[PDB]
């Protein structure tokens, strides 16, 4: 599960597809047998997911908690774990399906690993494999999630018009793409809603804060328009909306707030853009209570907003301590997203943990001045930042594992020196306090 290894394997798959383009179809019984074998040795859950993806059951691979309201223990997991555990074998089955010229199945595996590989910043090579599949057998259906993935890397690269042709093609034509078949009409609205969200991100990249916020609101409406509302998308859009609220000026936020078409409770309940942002982050963390990373990012932004507002001249002195305590709670939740000592992978998650440490130390400095524990916690924070940037710059996998473990050890030490106490929740699988009520009805007035 390394970027370089996976990237090289995807390159090999692409080379195989090119060679098959030069060769005439002659699938040997060995090829078919190794295809069936490689798929059969995968765990049952992944075989089911592969068959469902191949059958075009959904345009996105869903999470068990994403569409269910009456959630339970079997729903409170994330596919990152099962996919990450069988990634090597999923790629072996991908190569095997390519050699068997079963491009529909190979595309199904591409669909399955798409999200995890985006986390590894290797979506380009994966999309090269998809293009080779389409070159061999043009009728091979490609999931809208993968097309949108192309849009995503194009936005991340600054190719805004290129991404916008993809997004606009999906939006203006009811999500139609290639030879993909929707089983119901609502999945089209879902694809449209993700594309509209990405339009919001494009306008955010351009600093058109008001219109970006409007598009994000539209994506929220679309997520609510589904038979089962998309809680994951709502969490994402609430976070993006929070960042936009932070970047907005006060006149931007006032113009957005005075638009009656936008029936957001937080828009009419708060008058300061940082407080609206903090509330939007609270809701975003509530809506992804079983995915600790997004809870951590959301509460990080929340704590930053409350820290910034508490020091503002717009904050009444009676509430300064209350908002500082709210920021303290937020950063505490963020640090509590990691329990006991499980490894932490990814520069983003690590960076978010150090961000939570800096936030909590800053809040303590605001509450108790320059105490000794603020100095010790500050030293631990700077150490964690040093090992963090060493991690980000290192190319040796073992150094990255070691620096990650050390950085998390430091994080645990700031947790001890600052007395972060676990919160009470009747849902031991949830990463948010009960105060963070997951209520979709309160989003709307
Ligand atoms: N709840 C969340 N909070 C904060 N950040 C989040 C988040 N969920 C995802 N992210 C970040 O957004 C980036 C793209 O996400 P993805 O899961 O890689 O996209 P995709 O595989 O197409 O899955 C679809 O995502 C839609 C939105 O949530 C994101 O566009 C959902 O509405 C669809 O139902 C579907 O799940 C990435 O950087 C991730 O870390």
């Amino acid at each position: 599960n390394n970027q370089k290894v996976v990237a090289v394997l995807l390159q090999e798959c692409k080379q195989v597809l090119d060679q098959l383009l030069l060769e005439a179809p002659d699938v040997s019984e060995e090829d078919k047998s190794e295809d069936q074998r490689c798929r059969a040795l995968l765990p049952s859950e992944l075989r089911t997911l592969i068959q469902e993806a191949k059958e075009m059951k959904w345009p996105f691979v869903p999470e068990k908690w994403q569409y269910k309201q009456a959630v339970g223990p079997e729903d409170k997991t994330n596919l990152k774990d099962v996919i990450g555990a069988g990634l090597q074998q999923l790629l072996a089955s991908l190569r095997a399906s390519i050699l068997a010229r079963d491009c529909a199945a190979a595309a199904a595996i591409v669909f399955l690993v798409d999200r995890f590989l985006y986390g590894l910043d290797v979506s380009g090579k994966l999309l090269q494999v998809a293009k080779g599949l389409h070159k061999l057998q043009p009728a091979t259906p490609i999931a809208p999630q993968v097309v949108i993935r192309q849009a995503r890397i194009s936005v991340n690269s600054g190719k805004l018009l290129k991404a916008e042709y993809i997004l606009s093609s999906l939006i203006s034509n009811n999500g139609a793409t290639g030879t993909w078949l929707y089983r119901n009409e609502s999945d089209k609205v879902l694809v449209q809603s993700v594309c509209i969200q990405i339009r919001g991100q494009i306008l955010q990249k351009l600093g058109m804060w008001y219109e970006a916020a409007e598009l994000i609101w539209a994506s929220i409406v679309g997520y609510l328009a589904l038979p089962q509302p998309d809680k994951k998308g709502l969490s994402t859009s609430l976070g993006i909306l929070a960042d936009i609220f932070v970047s907005m000026s006060k006149n931007d936020y006032e113009k957005f707030k005075n638009n009656p078409q936008i029936n957001l409770s937080l828009l009419k309940e708060f008058d300061h853009h940082l407080l609206s942002a903090a509330e939007a982050c609270k809701l975003a963390a509530a809506f992804s209570a079983y995915t600790p990373l997004f809870v951590l990012t959301a509460v990080n932004i929340r704590g930053t907003c409350l820290l910034s507002y508490s020091s503002s001249n717009d904050c009444p002195p009676e509430l300064k301590n209350l908002h500082l305590c709210e920021a303290k709670e937020a950063f505490e939740i963020g640090l509590l997203t990691k329990r006991d000592d499980e490894p932490v992978t990814g520069k983003q998650e690590l960076h978010s943990f150090v961000k939570a440490a800096f936030g909590l130390t800053t809040v303590h400095r605001r509450l108790h001045g320059e105490t000794g524990t603020v100095h010790a916690a500050s030293q631990l924070c700077k150490e964690a930042m040093g090992k963090l940037y060493n991690f980000s710059t290192s190319s040796r996998s073992q150094d990255r594992e070691a620096l990650s473990q050390e950085v998390m050890s430091v994080i645990a030490q700031v947790k001890e020196h600052l007395q972060v106490q676990s919160f009470s929740n009747v849902d031991d699988r949830s990463y948010v306090p009960e105060s963070f009520e997951c209520r979709l009805d309160k989003l709307i007035l």
